[PDB]
């Protein structure tokens, strides 16, 4: 079992929550060490390498765990990417979107995801991480 | 430590999709809470003056709500005022996936105010709210 | 056939064209037993009561004729509450709500109802136990 | 005492699609069925606008009642609320599907705010229905 | 010089609905009118859109000024605004009563913003100052 | 008897169609008396000085034809003061108003008047003179 | 003689510690013995009821408007979004004030609009508890 | 192999203002050649009247023969014939002489192609003949 | 001691319920007495007249009593001259601007007022001045 | 004529993505049919796919600099990308849209483009031929 | 060479950054007499007197360096007359009015003008001097 | 020295191909007059958003100001947005062509809120005025 943790745009610049991208990738390891399966954190700034890492989730049937960052409420070819994957989609935003400006509370993304965790910071990795486990 | 969930209307007519009751969920949570080294106080009402009293009750004791108000979630300012009264996080949860649904579903009112939204993650929704609030 | 007549918020209010509500429990009773129909004939100010009614008349498989008053246009719980029902379900209205303000345009209720009976005063009962009566 | 029915455009092709009853057949329900309450049923079915703005019309010089189902005109025309306005004799809006089911455009009428009553989602009954309503007032 | 005036649907049934004059004393007035100020008034009713759509066409094919008065086709109809957008002679809209001091949805109109000018609210006599505007125009 | 032809903002500036707004005043006055009519014409920018001319003519119950340019669509203060008049108001576009910007197809001034008219020029004011001579 | 209905809406049982920089640090207690004591001083007797339940405050409109009373409602959450409530208020003969104690317009949005506004006699904003105060103070002179 | 082409409204006045040449008389049998060269049959009609329009549909329904329409401005209006519209089992497609989209913003909404197989879209007279092919080419 | 009420177009029409807008002075002047305050009333139908007042009571810090007619609903420059004020400001109106037409029931003086007295009549002005007493 | 056929953002994986809405046409497939249609017509065809929109852009300026036809399926980009109509807005020859689905009976964000103002002519749900009728109409005026 | 700088209605209102009216005029004067200009720098708090300077400025063919405050978002009467500009006309905001409220995000100056500047403090009169010195 | 780095969006590499400068023109042209005022100017351009969110990030880091005209993305994207949201220094949006005469999508804009200021419709001295103003900005 492999969870495919992907990241997109700004997302590598976390902490630089005051979390950095380097610790939540060794976050993610113990969890999924824990869980007994397999973790692959990606991120990056091209809405095209996302694509593509969608692609290779869909083909290879494996659950996705994605946080879009501003892609999340403007890409419809990342939702149309999504559209494919047979296995869970974990929408995640570390950050509660809904406190936030009113563009940031609509999303392409949720309504073809299996679930959505907003609010719960770098947490929210990992409890969707625990939902595929039991799953 | 004491968390409550605390569910709105329609909430108690639980598999009779889907199958889980809400006793079986009353126990899926009271076991996961036990493993966390939490207690879990869970109540259901389809009244709105009910769970606002439930909250009022939350904010003097300062304990964490999981809260899913069900319909109320959409229609009612009166729950949100009173939520946010509360000091300890609140997360709200919702069972299916509330923005696969009617448009009108995709609007809340107590989000702005909550913690975390968790949705469409079915029942265990609420078991990883629980780890959320054991890990704070 | 058991048929329920559920009145929501303000209809225990009725006369004060000068028809009241106890006439109006009277006048549907009388009609149904014509139509060899029994009718039970509700009102509640309360959502929760109204909501467990409905809860019931699910779990009874029983046709609904519901006024639900101003929480038509405004409870979603309600309305989740009624998608529960198999049996058919009659939205009544004694005025004409298209006549009037624009809020009252949108009821959360009729997509879900098998039916909807608007202005036709309180002969909007009568009539919808008359569907009830053919169908099915 | 005299009751007008008057269906609009793609009425005529009742039968085909869905319930399962023609227009013929309709006409022979309102008809059996306005008798029984001491009523006289005119059940007439236009496509054209214009043929429905005449009925219309001359339904408000007799001041007789109408029992309309404009079929998709109920959304898009104003000339028809307006011909309705003319009615002083009580004017029942009929829909057999249930509108508020579908598509969001049907949920909206410019007949709805000028007429007597609405009756909605009770297929071929709802006729009938707004038949017996007349008879009593 | 010829001059269309053209109304739509319910508009045969003036004397009704809201004060008293019918539609057989509205031509004969406006052509009196048309008599006085040189012109020749071709006055012309129905409730078909075709009909309209029709001698809209005659209009623009004979390069005529109109008067028009399309009743509920004026906030609704898409095809009758395109008929008279092929018009080259000057175009008037008219309504008998205010349709601003009414329903919300009567304050928009197709035919608006493809007519040379409109005049609203001015009764009976709005057509008659309407046929003034063309004895000079253009 | 009288009839109050007032003009609102930028009006003054006719000509730089090309008729000017003091050979307008005389167009109007000319045309009036041939109608048995005394014509009052005046023009100002300043909103507060329209209300005022407004005021006078709900006080006499004498007749308006009001042009009050760009305030037609803006001035609720306007309307209330039409409002107080008895006497009828015909309000007059020069051009096509609903040929242009959508902001200019609303007016607070419409549902209050007698009258509209619309893109007829400069003989819109003449013909709103001929109604009332018939009112 | 005359009898002034207050009636308070949900949460407004929680005054004093409920979100004290927009509601104040008065209890609700405190809030009905000054408005009982204002009543007096005008002349008039004030009976002030707070619930969180809408068929209770429904019902208290209900005997207000079969009693002829004059109503002055704070309907909290519920102003904005009861169909039910404004219903209820119609049938009221007697004047009825809407009261806010927060300005309601330097808020949300969505508090912007009230149900009430339209059907009550006027309403009062954003002037604290006193809004009370000076609503009983409108009745006493009309 | 019939194809029924219907013209709506305005469309027999093809060519009296300007672009755009060829008359409704001309555009028929442009389309009648055409169809015959694919191995088809065109019964191309138009009308200014709604009512004329939903007959045809209906004999188009009860025949089972596949429609092209140009409704002109019933397009953004029409319920009815979008009802009309929605009994053809056979492929409908939409067409339009001009560009929609690149003019007002009302006529960018249309009833009917929610319930069409398919839209041709400003490519003037010649939509006719593609959407002519697309049948020929699915016979 | 000294409270400003500043009303706005078309409120030097009252009475053409009967109370004129002279009678509305001499009660308002008549209760600041018995309150132990001086009230200055002042009318204009000028946008710009009004804004100096505004100005005037910024740079004095006292307190005001506003009810800006038709210019509630439309203007932002007396939204802004209004935002300078450090003393508080009660928005006041004579009707329930709710009971009437849409365009009423915006405000841009409401979201920066203390306070908003509607549909209580003349004596919304009196209450107003019950307010800042108590303050 | 030298046409050019440009694919944007996830059409590269037709045939296995949403058969039921897309048909199960793969790509490269695609591609053989264009060549067939263009070589019997007398035209170049060359077709292009990516998921950047960065690549889609210089695709659209070297059309642009060549005045060469294009026919473009944007994908998801089609209602998202004002920066893909600015690049489009350049061409000088024709422009057609091309839609394999029925954009117009799927969600209602789809219903819009930032393409078809400043497009020649839209073709919407046609399936694949789509792009051979573009091809023709390229063809029949070149 | 003569730029008419235009300030609206709270403009004279600028310090109580901290920069003052005066000292605005003072800045531009500077800078006009730099660039081989003449700036006629002027404030009015009324609409009336805003649109007889560009009526003046339309007469003369000078160019328009305008700040209308919050008539920017409400007047279409200024919009009309500065339609009448044949010279550039620059529409000027102090603050960044697109980081305050929504209904300041919208302006009735901007499509009529040949340029916005938003944002850049007392320097946006300078830098739109610059602009109008290079044509 | 005192850097400002000058970043153009997509298509802005294809000026001059309604306008006559080209984009290696306006590069060359920026930083001989940001010379002339003491400042560095590092002017680039990509159609390509992630290498934009690239330029932002470093822009961020080293908390250089940043002259922005992100092209379509203006009215796009939230990511672009979100980045220039961690700028210290100040940040200038820019537009060549007066964006508030064309159509109604091109007067919103995502960066606008969270950039300093904005010039609009100045044509290619837009930028240098921008220059200026960080100039005595520092
Ligand atoms: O006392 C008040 O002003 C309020 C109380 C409430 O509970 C809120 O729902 C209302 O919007 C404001
Ligand atoms: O080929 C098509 O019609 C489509 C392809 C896509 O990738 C979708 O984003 C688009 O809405 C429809
Ligand atoms: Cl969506
Ligand atoms: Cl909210
Ligand atoms: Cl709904
Ligand atoms: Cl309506
Ligand atoms: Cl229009
Ligand atoms: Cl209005
Ligand atoms: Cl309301
Ligand atoms: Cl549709
Ligand atoms: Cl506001
Ligand atoms: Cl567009
Ligand atoms: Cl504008
Ligand atoms: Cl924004």
């Amino acid at each position: 079992l492999i969870v495919n943790v992907i990241n997109g745009p700004n997302l590598g610049r976390l902490g630089r929550g005051g979390t950095t991208h380097d610790e939540l990738v060794a976050l993610i390891e113990r969890e999924a060490a824990e869980l007994g399966l397999k973790a692959v954190v990606r991120q990056s700034d091209s809405e095209a390498q996302l694509l593509d890492w969608i692609h290779q989730a869909a083909d290879a049937a494996e659950p996705v765990i994605l946080n879009a960052g501003g892609l999340t409420h403007t890409s419809v070819a990342l939702r149309d990417a999504c559209a494919e994957l047979s296995a869970p989609l974990i929408e995640v935003h570390i950050s509660n979107v809904h406190a936030r400006e009113e563009f940031r509370r609509h999303s392409y993304l949720s309504p073809i995801a299996t679930g959505v965790i907003v609010g719960l910071g770098i947490q929210g990795y990992l409890l969707a991480l625990r939902y595929l486990a039991e799953h």
